[PDB]
C-alpha cells in the first residue's frame, strides 16, 4: 500500500497488456476489432449521438479508423484530440476527412490546428475513450500521461472505451485522480455502470 507499489502496479500493468497487444496476430486484431466495433455500432448511445469525440488507434489497439469512415457516413459530426504536453490538455477538433490531420511525431497523428475548429466538451455526445487496462467497474488504466483522468473531470456526456477481453482484469490500482468510464465494449459483450 506504499505509492511506489501502487505506481509499480501500474507500469506493471501496463507493460504487460501493451506487450501482449503487441503479440496479437494479424487476423486476432482484424476479426476482434470487426467484432467490437460492429457491437458500438448496435448502442443506443452510438445512434443518438451527432458528435462523437475518438482518438486515431496505433499499433495494435482497437481499430477506430472504421469507426470514423461509419461516424461520417451516418452523418455524424467527428471530434478528435490535440493534445498539449506542458499543460496535458486536450482540444477535441472537428475532421471532415483523415488530410486535416498531420503527424506529431512517429506514428502519432493529431488534426491540424489551421484546419479544424475546437468543439466544447459540453457540445460532444459520446466520447469514446482510449486506453490499456480495464475492470468490470469502468475502472480505466491508460498510457501514463494522465490526459484523459483530466478531461474527464469536466466532461458530463456519455463515456465508453473499446477493448479486446484481454485487457480486461481483476484489480487496478487506482488513486484519487483516476476517473472511471460507463461502458466497456469487448468482443464478447458489455459491461456497464448501473
Ligand atoms: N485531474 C488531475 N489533475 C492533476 N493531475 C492529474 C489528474 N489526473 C491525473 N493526473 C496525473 O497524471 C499522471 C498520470 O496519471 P496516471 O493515472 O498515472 O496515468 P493514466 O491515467 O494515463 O494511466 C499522474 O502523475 C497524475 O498525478
Ligand atoms: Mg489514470
Amino acid at each position: 500500500h506504499h505509492h511506489h507499489h501502487v505506481r509499480e502496479e501500474k507500469l506493471r500493468l501496463r507493460k504487460q497488456i501493451i506487450e501482449h497487444m503487441n503479440s496479437l496476430s494479424k487476423e486476432r486484431y482484424t476479426t476482434l476489432s470487426e467484432q467490437i466495433v460492429f457491437s458500438l455500432y448496435e448502442q443506443k448511445e452510438w445512434a443518438e449521438a451527432k458528435t462523437i469525440g475518438i482518438t486515431l488507434s496505433m499499433e495494435n489497439e482497437v481499430n477506430t479508423y472504421p469507426i470514423i469512415e461509419k461516424a461520417w457516413k451516418e452523418g455524424k459530426r467527428v471530434v478528435v484530440p490535440k493534445c498539449n504536453k506542458e499543460t496535458r490538455t486536450m482540444s477535441f477538433r472537428q475532421i471532415s476527412n483523415f488530410d486535416q490531420l498531420e503527424t506529431v511525431y512517429m506514428n502519432l497523428r493529431e488534426p491540424i490546428p489551421a484546419l479544424t475548429e475546437e468543439v466544447n466538451a459540453d457540445e460532444i455526445d459520446l466520447q469514446i475513450v482510449p486506453g490499456v487496462a480495464y475492470t468490470e467497474r469502468g475502472e480505466r488504466i491508460g498510457y501514463g500521461g494522465g490526459y484523459y483522468d483530466r478531461y474527464l473531470v469536466h466532461y458530463k456526456g456519455k463515456t465508453l472505451s473499446l477493448a479486446y477481453s484481454f485487457q480486461m482484469v481483476e484489480h487496478i490500482p487506482v488513486e484519487p485522480f483516476d476517473k472511471n468510464v460507463e461502458k466497456i465494449i469487448t468482443e464478447k459483450g458489455t459491461m456497464v455502470k448501473n
